[PDB]
């Protein structure tokens, strides 16, 4: 006795992230309705009924996405506790697809089919046996580390002119091979305060680093594997999936730090997005280089935060300790080299450009007219937990003629087509110049430094630099 009515249970295990269920159905069973004749599919579906392949499967999915296959009837299934189950009226054959996984998932299409052959059973030359089937799918990612940093507790921290190396590792999503759309696209941007480097931009491969050439393309073994472009303080790469044998590349970059780096809290991030599609049986492999794509395509992200702190402190005069103009100070690192150059103002402040976290020495250059040179070093340590000062609170004049060095003083790092670079940091290149101070601007009169919290940036000196008056 077969009917039609007779109904079984088509079911979806293994369902994560919480995706919307759609059943197409792709054939309809006739019968006579007494008696089951064969299944009639939606004009332009192909398949083989031994046993259908994940190229047909595939394919049907690309078709009913497009709209070139018209499925008979479109059913949306709930999900609970990682299963789905649809009840089927009479034997007939679907494709299930799990989209908009919450989690950033992707799933391959699935074959469902109720029939009296057996479980999924299409050939057609009593009982309707339903069907089960364990849903597949992958979860990308992306990772980003970056070195050259000093380590504060917790907190990257860096300085200005710094060479920050910069390094991306991602999972890549598992395609069926007919998929329509295999988008593999990666994307940075840098915050304003650091300089990106794209010729600096290398990709690794199968243990083999690739050459990028000058139109982008990135070759490793004479195949190309995908292609880079500049845009804005960063780039975009789309990978070719395919041509990547499931092995995920791995890809450096440096960018420099630079004289808008913030100081304090804000920090200085970037935003690496991995972009890939969710529906990769809709739409199209996205590839433009302008421009990174608009979210069947999601993304996972990885954000690294660079910090910076700087020092302050006050000169007074050693008796009333009413506030000194003009005093020339240098500010060392922990092994005396020189950092900056600074000038007190009306007020008596001076503040250094961005340092990371540690020890540093402030030694006075030049008196205020009228006193004694204070010839003792005054050290002071910048973190997070000593930069408790905001201020309302530069931009260095550097010169490579070491003549034109203010105060006769010695070289402050490197500059390279217009960039400047630490000691730390000195590039390669036969045009790498020497980097000395030039001239020094005081901080406008009426600047003010708030005691306040953690990471407001500001390093303050404890107790002000006294000067002995000459008279
Ligand atoms: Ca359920």
């Amino acid at each position: 006795s077969l009917s039609k009515d007779d109904t079984a249970q088509l079911k979806i295990t293994n369902i994560e992230g919480g995706p919307t269920v759609t059943l197409y159905k792709i054939g309809e069973g006739v019968y006579n309705g007494d008696s089951f004749i064969n299944f009639k599919y939606a004009e332009g579906v192909s398949l083989t009924e031994t046993g259908p392949t994940s190229q047909e499967i595939t394919t049907i999915a690309n078709g009913i996405n497009t709209g070139k296959i018209k499925p008979f009837s479109t059913e949306n299934v709930s999900i609970s506790n990682g299963t789905a189950t649809y009840n089927a009226r009479g034997a007939s054959v679907y494709i299930a697809l799990l989209t908009g996984a919450t989690d950033g998932r992707t799933y391959n299409p699935i074959l469902l089919a109720a029939s009296y052959n057996g479980e999924g059973n299409l050939v057609t030359k009593n009982y309707l046996y339903g069907q089960t089937s364990v849903a597949k799918s992958s979860l990308p990612s992306i990772t980003k580390k970056v070195t050259g940093t000093i380590d504060d507790v917790n907190k990257k921290t860096t300085s200005l002119g710094s060479v920050l190396s910069y390094s991306l590792t991602f999972e890549l999503p598992s395609y069926t091979k007919e998929a329509v759309n295999k988008t593999v696209y990666v994307s940075d941007n840098m915050s304003e305060g650091l300089t990106f480097n794209f010729n600096s931009l290398t990709v690794e491969w199968k243990g083999k680093m690739a050459n990028i050439t000058e139109d982008g393309s990135v070759m490793v073994e004479n195949t190309k594997i995908g292609i880079a472009k500049e845009v804005n303080n960063g780039f975009n790469l789309s990978f070719i999936y395919d041509s990547l044998e499931s092995i995920s590349p791995n890809i450096s970059y440096k960018a420099v730090v630079n004289n808008k780096a913030i100081v304090g809290g804000e920090g200085n991030p970037n935003k690496a997005e991995f972009f890939y599609s969710n529906n990769p049986t809709k739409g199209n492999t996205y590839d433009n280089l302008d421009k990174k794509p608009d979210k069947g395509i999601t993304s996972k992200e990885d954000s690294k935060i660079v910090y910076t702190y700087q020092i302050a402190f006050r000169k007074v005069d050693s008796v009333s300790k009413t506030p000194l103009i003009g005093a020339i100070f240098g500010v060392y690192d922990t092994s005396n080299k020189l950092i900056d150059i600074v000038t007190t103002n009306k007020n008596g402040y001076a503040i250094s450009t961005q340092v990371s976290s540690g020890k540093y020495k402030i030694k006075e250059l030049k008196a205020p007219k009228g006193y004694s040179l204070n010839t003792e070093t005054y050290e002071i340590t910048a973190n997070w937990v000593t930069a408790t000062v905001k201020t309302s609170a530069k931009s260095t004049t550097y010169t490579s003629d070491k003549n034109k060095a203010t105060d006769n003083s010695e070289q402050v790092g490197w500059l390279k087509n217009g960039i400047f670079y630490s000691i730390d940091s000195r590039p390669t290149g036969n045009d790498v110049k020497e980097a000395y101070i030039e001239s020094t601007k005081a901080l406008t009169d009426g600047t003010t430094f708030s005691k306040s919290n953690e990471g407001s940036g500001t390093v303050l000196l404890e107790t002000d630099i006294p000067n002995t008056k000459l008279g």
